[PDB]
């Protein structure tokens, strides 16, 4: 349905663009170019060095059902070889609790998980399809808490929240269920609860660096795109060092930001302007009284505690002078954004409360994170519209907004974009 000779420009060398290149290439499309703005590849899979080891500034983990990432590893020769994840739960005062052994709440949560599992198996069949082009059940378009409440499954949120809100994906009072359950589908949720999780000694970034290297055309880096225009059935890309024509455009970069350097048509401007995102802040810390295990703080995942540390990552157990990363959110639709400065102070105060006082913050990053749309915009058919635009003036839309903000979902989506439109 697209000719193998086509000149394909892929924008972004994160997992989504690297995966697009991989699957295009494996389908016989040999004339692609990946254009990356930064010096590096892997995007939010970002694994810097410190004292001879890599720590994670972005993505850390996967699950055994990450079949597309397995396919990437098969190609690169990478293996799941990182340290085992373990965790404890803390209250906002730093006291350790065991929600699994709460004899009142515990059964109520697991009862609701049971009930939800059966709904997902029957009534909501299809919910877990990659992407949103297969229109989900209307109930899944509601905020996750409303969806649960409609089904009498509210207590399930106690399980689902920990790998969601603390992972920067926002809050169940407003995030549509369709996103929550495509990421944490039942089998995935069960893997998280069991601790059956993948990590990489050399960082999530490594396998993407290795993927890039296996490509017939590794990414061009430090490419500053000033304008894209799409006349006469072609794509013209202007950069600070060259300007070139392509036949096809694949976008794995933020679509609202794309409006600012493109000849965005009426629909693009209208719809991509509706995209909202998360401000997810990570601090790479050196600490005293080194933790012995990672910690989750459900109390700090409430919208009323916005900006507090929700989780910290104990990566290298053997070395107390290694990096502990902390995670917090700076935005919520119903509260004013928290400033970088007040959040940083909460890093210091919370880690102190938890008994792991910060000696040094060596790196901090607020990521552009989990692009999505509101329940109202989802219900109003945002994905029917945008997916209906696929191919218009030879432009295809992919990346996080089109699926979910995790590395397996975006790579899966890229794989399928090829099947759907190209082959
Ligand atoms: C702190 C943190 C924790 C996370 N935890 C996990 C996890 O445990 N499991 C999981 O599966 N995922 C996790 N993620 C999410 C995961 O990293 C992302 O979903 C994944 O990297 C998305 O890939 P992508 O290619 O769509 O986007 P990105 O990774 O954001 O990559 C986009 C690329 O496009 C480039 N780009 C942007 N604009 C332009 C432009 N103007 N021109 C050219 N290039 C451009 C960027 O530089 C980047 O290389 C985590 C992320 C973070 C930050
Ligand atoms: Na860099
Ligand atoms: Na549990």
């Amino acid at each position: 349905s697209i000719s193998k000779d086509s000149r394909i420009a892929i924008i972004g060398a994160g997992p989504a663009g690297l995966a697009a290149g991989m699957y295009l290439e494996q389908a016989g499309f040999h004339d692609y170019t990946i254009l990356e703005r930064t010096d590096h590849v892997g995007g939010k899979c970002h694994s810097p060095n410190y004292h001879g080891r890599r720590y994670e500034m972005g993505a850390i983990m996967g699950v055994p059902s990450y079949d597309t990432i397995q396919e990437i590893m098969d190609r690169t020769g990478d293996k799941v070889d990182g340290p085992k994840l373990r965790r404890e739960f803390l209250h906002e005062d730093g006291e350790i609790y065991v929600p699994e052994k709460d004899p009142v709440r515990g059964p109520q949560v697991m009862a609701a998980v049971q009930k939800l599992g059966q709904l997902l198996a029957t009534k909501y069949q299809g919910y877990d399809a990659n992407g949103h082009y297969n229109k989900v059940h209307e109930d899944l378009m509601l905020p996750f808490d409303e969806f649960l409440a409609l089904n009498g499954c509210e207590a399930a949120r106690d399980l689902w929240i920990n790998p969601f809100t603390a992972f920067g994906y926002g809050h169940f009072d407003n995030v549509p269920a369709a996103y929550v359950l495509k990421y944490l589908d039942f089998v995935t949720m069960m893997s998280f609860a069991k601790g059956d999780l993948w990590t990489w000694a050399d960082g999530t970034q490594a396998m993407f660096e290795h993927l890039n290297a296996t490509l017939e055309h590794p990414a061009e880096r430090n490419v500053d795109i000033t304008r894209i225009t799409r006349e006469d059935g072609k794509v013209h890309i202007h950069t600070t060092d060259w300007d070139r024509e392509s036949d096809v455009l694949v976008l794995t970069v933020p679509l609202e930001k794309f409006l600012d350097y493109s000849d965005a048509d009426d629909d693009e401007r209208e719809y991509f302007s509706k995209i909202i995102h998360q401000q997810y802040m990570v601090d790479a810390c050196l600490v005293k009284e080194y933790p012995t295990i990672s910690g989750y703080v459900p109390d700090n995942m409430r919208p009323e505690r916005l900006g507090h540390v929700m989780v910290y990552y104990h990566r290298w157990a053997d070395d107390p002078h290694q990096i502990i990363t902390t995670y917090l959110l700076r935005n919520h639709p119903d509260y004013a954004d928290k400033t970088q400065e007040e959040c940083r102070q909460m890093v210091l105060d919370d880690m102190e409360t938890f008994g792991h006082p910060v000696e040094k913050i060596i790196e901090e990053q607020t990521w552009y994170y989990f692009p999505h749309v509101s329940s109202e915009d989802y219900k109003a058919g945002w994905y029917e519209k945008v997916e209906g635009m696929q191919g218009r003036r030879n432009t295809f839309y992919a990346g996080e907004i089109m699926s979910f903000g995790n590395f397996d979902e975006v790579c899966h989506y890229s794989k399928d974009l090829v099947t759907r439109f190209f082959v």
